[PDB]
């Protein structure tokens, strides 16, 4: 099997390629081996709308119930889907074979394992059993299980909408169509649909709501219905993008603020973590509602565990993915945080626009990627954090370099599902992000003269 699937976050391949249904099998073996070396024998499997699904889930399936363990099928579900299985059904582990955002012949897995989503040396650990031949054997079965109208009822019964509200889903052609526009429906809304017909080949634009460009469609739709929310998933579901009634896009970051205030209002001192590219505005602000703010490293794995050590009760990404643990489980579900934001608005009497433009926000850039090499990223970073001069700020290195300075910060880290830098720059005044940009600029140049520098 080919090192480079085994990723930080979890395993993602190209099918046909460096994923094979063979080394599904054998993936599936590793998994089903460190479940019962943790003493948990039964493991859910579930799969998104992708190709590739029906010929590698039996491969994955059968790897496990040669180990010996009960799996427990649930069919075609969304990601979070499948952590809920893993989380009421009589085992905590649990395997989603997805490729998540990716183009249509990328598939993958998440992996939770008694409980805890495996990340970095865990994820290693699998590929590293596999040639080592340290794999249970045992018979074990297979039992289908229909999840989805226990985790429609689930959210319906704990969800109190206060008014009607229209609502456009954008599905992407992701296995979200399944169940969201259903459920929201539910909720007490009007749905219009848009490309919620689950289809692998995604014909119409990428299931990937973290990209301007795929929301057009969105946009164009709420504006033309007069919606009052556009909601946008991305293909396995663990993501949404939200749109005001106006059009506004509403970053991640911005959403968490008005999340933390629903959370924290009701736990005084909860922890609430978000990742080292959300705005500093979103640290003050849980601060100032008496939570306590927790800035942690990007990646879904990484932090479902930051939340498990610090008992948060909600954590946010940058790139869409939300965790409530508050009145749920913890892991990351677009779905369940569409019906968490519709709660909340619809018992506010002013629109989306003016719910969310009411909260302080500051000049920002878009995620900026530089390309570099794989086995160079690492390196770049550990230079700086070894070498770079940042001027007076707070700089936090426990993913890349970030420094907060009193107008604005920067970030510079390594991506972990890509050979390149990631950045992000935000500040008060056009004059005060230029600043802070050639600090940034001066320092990659100051350890490869060579760098590019696109910002
Ligand atoms: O910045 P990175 O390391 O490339 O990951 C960015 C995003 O990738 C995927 O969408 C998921 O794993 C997210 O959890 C993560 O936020
Ligand atoms: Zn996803």
């Amino acid at each position: 099997l080919p090192a480079s699937i085994f990723r930080a976050y979890d395993i993602r391949g190209v099918v046909g390629d460096t994923l094979t249904a063979e080394t599904a099998y054998w993936i599936g073996r590793a998994i089903g081996s460190e479940s019962l070396a943790r003493g948990e024998p039964c493991v859910a499997v579930g799969r998104d709308g992708r190709l590739s699904g029906p010929e590698l889930v039996k491969q994955l399936i059968q790897g496990l119930v040669d180990c010996g363990c009960q799996v427990s099928d649930v069919g075609m579900v969304p990601t979070p889907v499948l952590y809920y299985a893993a989380n009421v059904l009589e085992g905590k582990s649990g395997v989603m074979l997805t490729g998540s955002h990716n183009p249509p012949d990328y598939n993958g897995f998440k992996i939770v394992v008694a409980g805890e989503t495996l990340a970095n040396e865990q994820i290693q650990a699998l590929r590293e059993r596999i040639e080592k031949n340290d794999l249970a054997s045992g018979v074990g079965s297979v039992e289908q299980v229909d999840i989805l109208p226990r985790y429609f009822k689930q959210i319906r019964d704990d969800i109190a909408m206060a008014k009607p509200m229209k609502v456009v889903v954008d599905c992407g052609n992701g296995v979200a169509g399944v169940i969201a526009p259903q459920l929201i429906e539910a909720l007490g809304c009007s749905v219009i649909p848009l490309y919620c017909e689950v289809d692998g080949n995604f014909p119409n634009h990428h299931p990937d709501p973290g990209k301007p460009e795929n929301l057009k469609d969105l946009i164009a739709k709420v504006k033309a219905e007069n919606a009052d929310l556009g909601l946008a998933f991305d293909g396995d579901g663990d993501r949404v993008g939200v749109v005001t009634n106006t059009g506004t896009i509403i970053y991640p970051d911005r959403l968490l603020m008005l999340f933390a205030k629903d959370v924290v209002s009701r736990n005084p001192g909860a922890d609430i973590i978000f990742d080292v590219k959300c705005t500093r505005r979103l640290i003050a602000l849980i601060s100032g509602y008496g939570g306590r703010p927790v800035m942690w490293k990007t990646g879904h794995s990484l932090i479902k565990k930051k939340m498990k050590e610090t008992g948060a009760l909600l954590a946010g990404e940058m790139s869409g993915h939300v965790f409530f643990k508050e009145r749920w489980f913890g892991f990351d579900d677009g779905i369940y945080s569409a019906a968490r934001l519709l709660e909340i608005l619809s018992q506010d009497q002013r629109d989306s626009e003016h719910v969310f433009s009411a909260f302080p926000s500051d000049i920002s850039t878009p995620e900026i990627n530089i390309t570099v090499t794989e086995d160079s990223k690492f390196a770049i970073i550990e230079a700086l954090q070894r070498d770079a001069q940042w001027g007076e700020g707070n700089i936090t290195t426990l993913d890349g370099v970030r420094v907060d300075y009193p107008k604005g910060w920067g970030l510079v880290r390594a991506s972990n599902t890509t050979p390149v830098l990631v950045l992000r720059f935000e500040a008060d005044t056009e004059e005060e992000l230029e600043r802070i940009k050639t600090v940034f600029r001066n320092q990659l140049k100051a350890v490869d003269s060579s760098l590019p520098v696109p910002f």
